[PDB]
């Protein structure tokens, strides 16, 4: 019968742990990506308004007057922030893919017929 | 005893896979249908306003002035979009119902007493 | 040993089914109750406004002008609706409690020592 | 073999029950903390507005005019409320940590080699 050594069974278990970890990182990345897409869409729309357009912003359950330039600035900052977060998550994702690649190769090498 | 052949056991398994797949498609269809109903209700209400009615729209956390005609147009587009999506999902649903019908018939034919 | 007859085992199973069904009805009732409480709070607040107070209402992502009297009326209707729904759910709940009471009594009578 | 007495097995079970209970209390505390942080941020922002700034508030799906001072007051009250709630939850949390500490010590003492 095929005899998977205890150390390889351990690698198989860790491979599954990494897969679950990657699934989470990807879900975190996608949430950030969705928010980033929405923010960019909002900025695009606000930027198309005439400079003297009336603009209000929400502060919790409150609504106060703001201006086109201020809303644009606050949206740029939100986008800046989300992109920094997105990059960090993509770096974590890339690291996980590499660990999965390397561990998969080690398992295949260990189980390869002599 | 009743002896369900391995191939029929496979059909029974696929039948369950299709059922789970249909459940999902139906949930996707219902989410689209709910959004479509809400959009139609909103359009109905906006269309009942006097042509010179004051209208504001939300852009993310911001609020800007718009007009009755522009809001109506944007709502028509949303509805147009949702209906295209709804039809595609209904086509997927119909396909799944037919596969379930045909596979159920094959299982019954295979297990029918000689 | 204690020998629970097959029919009593069936009653025990149905008792659990009713319990799960009641749990759901209660959750439905509580969601309706929460919405009703929020609507009443909103009506209370709007009714305290001066008759000439400026009021806007949301229609999806849009905001249009309304009046104090119109908002009050629409809130009364929402409350009317929720109360009708709440009563129906409470009637279902009462029915379930009675079935649980009666089935529990039947099980205890069936298992009572001779 | 190691023989965990029935009473210690009971303590181990209760330890796990307390852990699950603490997990919940912590989740409740964190929800309150998030709301408190958001409210403080909103108050900070509203307080930075000029005294004559125009302010509207939402009442359900409605929007009515308010004032800077009134919004500030209502936010202070919300924060006051959340802090009272936060403290109560932190008191429950501290109690749970102490029970976990004491029960862990009892288990270790009971299982300690003679």
């Amino acid at each position: 019968m095929q005899n998977i050594p205890p150390q390889v069974q351990a690698m198989l278990g860790q491979l599954e742990s990494y897969q679950q970890q990657l699934q989470l990182v990807v879900q975190q990345k996608q949430k950030v990506q969705l928010e980033l897409t929405e923010a960019k869409k909002a900025l695009d729309e606000i930027e198309s308004l005439p400079d003297d357009a009336v603009v209000y912003k929400t502060v919790g359950t409150l609504i106060v007057k703001t201006t086109k330039d201020k809303a644009v600035a606050e949206l740029k900052e939100k986008i800046e922030t989300l992109e920094v977060r997105l990059n960090a998550l993509e770096r974590q994702e890339k690291k996980l893919n590499e660990k999965l690649k390397e561990l998969t190769a080690q398992i295949q090498s260990a189980l390869r017929p002599p």
